């Protein structure tokens, strides 16, 4: 069991420039960011400030939007997620060809398949889809394994990050309650099955379930 | 707390005769059903998680119809708490209907029926399962507080149909799971191809519009 309640790294885009944000406010041009960039802005479930599970390791805008890495730590949340994946036929099926099963990672990769910003910079959030477009969450045990999952990324902005990287007041009832709300986010797969094409990431080489 | 964790009812078609299954092993015709004709009512086919039982099996004109009943003090307890922390459950039902957290959460989390039977190559009818979407089409799951109320939601259902159904339905808590057990199930649903769309079809099909019930699709 011990190789499950160990940190989980999640990485991805919080904004996508070359993507006209069809929605309101969410619009977010590089223009602010650099300027916009101390505190310990945390990582929570769909924003609930009583469901935090770690920190936003580090951020750093690059040629194609804003990118960040988190680090799920909540020795309680991870503990729920584990026994959760205990009974999830998606989890029991496993990852692809060469990748190795990681129950705790696969679950998080599937229930919260995307990141969502909120802002200096309030916080980052794991959710079932992203407000913006192309903010697919990529989970992993190793942060760099994660980083190289996104074709775009050069070496620099990668080593930019590499020169950077139990707050859980919730429960199975919290998680049970957020899931119903997500089961109705209209055609969640598209917005999702779109984001993995937007940044390259695919099921052939990552845990992304989308 | 007591108004909530009271017995809950669920009705709906298990199979539609005038529909072609999307896979041969799903073929379940009239004369078969009729031939075959207290089955347990579990969640997502989980043999450990049995929240109640089926109260009626009725082969009507359009297909195999059944009315269930969630009775587990443990399962209805988990559900009650989870509807509190839901965004959809606080938004409320359709204007004329009264709020019912338990029936809503349930009517959104397990919006489909899925029967268990032998391979249609004294118990051919294994059980009935609540799950996020049925495999066979037209299996919306209308959950109610009144078993009559759940039938009246199906246009196709005749009076003579509801009667034959009434005569039927008129170790303590069966649950053998817990909340974390129910957890890993919602993921699995989030990846059923065309979940919300498959449901919307089931609604307009069986007739159970939403502006007259609790469905969420």
């Amino acid at each position: 069991q011990s190789q499950a309640v160990a940190p989980v790294y999640v990485g991805g885009f919080l904004a996508r420039y070359d993507q006209s944000p069809d929605e309101a406010e969410l619009l977010l041009p590089r223009d602010v960011v650099e300027h916009w960039l101390s505190v310990a802005l945390p990582l929570n479930i769909n924003h609930d400030d009583t469901a935090v599970v770690g920190h936003v390791a580090a951020m750093q805008s690059v040629r194609d939007g804003l990118f960040c890495l988190g680090c799920v730590t909540s020795p309680r949340f991870l503990e729920i997620v584990r026994r959760a994946s205990e009974k999830s036929e998606l989890v029991s099926r496993g990852p692809v060809s060469p990748l190795q099963p990681d129950k705790v990672v696969e679950f998080l990769s599937g229930s919260y398949a995307g990141l969502s910003l909120s802002s200096p910079f309030k916080h980052v959030a794991l959710c079932s889809v992203g407000r913006r477009r192309g903010t697919l969450a990529v989970y992993g045990r190793d942060p760099e394994w994660v980083t190289q999952r996104f074709p775009d990324l050069t070496a620099a902005d990668r080593d930019g990050l590499r020169a950077q990287w139990d707050p859980f007041r919730s429960d199975s009832y919290g998680l049970l309650g957020n899931y119903v709300d997500a089961l109705y986010i209209r055609e969640r797969l598209p917005k999702l099955r779109y984001d993995k094409q937007l940044v390259g990431v695919t099921e052939r080489e990552s845990y992304v379930k989308a």
